[PDB]
């Protein structure tokens, strides 16, 4: 049911903020350690592998996009999520911490985007996007029946 | 303690006796296990193929770490890894407690199955120190790497 306006309001927001990652990532983390500080102890400033993560979130979440659009359904491929529900389940990431990254992302995107572009139109999609994306990770943090 | 020539020789010897009966072995050991904790079941009756696969693993891997722990200072990724191991644990919630539980198990089940000639204390030793550095090897591919 993803449409292209959808993946296109994704897709146009993305080019725009990949101009300014390292800050949008940035932004993207101390607004997740505004909310929750505890999550800090899940890692261990200018730390080039959270630039990294922040990254992934970003550039997964516009494939994930990409794939509603198409297959109406995340397909990432398999091993990718199994590795990465592996990693968050090993660091403890738990229904709480993705939702307030959820939340994080919303208000970064915000803050980061130029005014006139941000809607309720395209909060809902990169909210959906991310959701999608967090169900497949989450579906292999846990036993496949 | 250090796992050396004396200990292998013990778990191997024992292995290859308990072998010739492993499908009843297997099926007496999580036997035990769920005996001891019947919460466990829930992670995964007596008639179950896949339960058998898994005890075999337990005796298969434990004898094998007692190999490695002698020849190389400690246990190794053969037949899978460590990590997908401690993925799969994780990801099915063991938690230490059930591990000891298994441990225990194990050398209760041996016990019963050997010659009552061949059951020692250094026996016992032996096969939960292989079974013991095989659990702490798979338990830090539960968590991160301090
Ligand atoms: C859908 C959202 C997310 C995506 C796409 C994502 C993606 C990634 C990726 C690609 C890795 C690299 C590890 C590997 O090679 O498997 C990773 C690691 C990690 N993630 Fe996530 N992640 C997400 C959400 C989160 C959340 C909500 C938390 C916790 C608040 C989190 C905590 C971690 C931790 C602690 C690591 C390990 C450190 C590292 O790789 O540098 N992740 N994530
Ligand atoms: C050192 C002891 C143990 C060894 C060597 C071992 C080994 C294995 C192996 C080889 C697998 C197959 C999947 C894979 O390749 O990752 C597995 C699966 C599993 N193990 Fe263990 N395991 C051990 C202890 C335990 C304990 C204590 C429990 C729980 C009481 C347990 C519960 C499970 C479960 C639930 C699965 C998944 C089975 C399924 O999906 O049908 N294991 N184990």
């Amino acid at each position: 049911v993803f449409g292209e306006e959808q993946e296109a309001l994704v897709l146009k927001s993305w080019a725009v903020m990949k101009k300014d990652a390292a800050n949008l990532g940035l932004r993207f983390f101390l607004k997740v350690f505004e909310i929750a500080p505890s999550a800090k102890q899940m890692f261990s400033e200018k730390n080039p592998k959270l630039k990294t993560h922040a990254m992934s979130v970003f550039v997964m979440t516009c494939e994930a996009a990409a794939q509603l659009r198409k297959a109406g359904k995340v397909t990432v491929r398999e091993t990718t999520l199994k590795r990465l529900g592996a990693t968050h389940l090993r660091y403890g990431v738990a229904d709480g911490h993705f939702e307030v990254t959820g939340f994080a992302l919303l208000e970064t995107i915000k803050e980061a985007l130029p005014a006139d572009m941000w809607s309720l139109e395209m909060k809902k999609a990169w909210a959906e996007a991310y959701s999608q994306l967090v169900a497949a990770i989450k579906r292999e943090m846990k036993p496949d029946a």
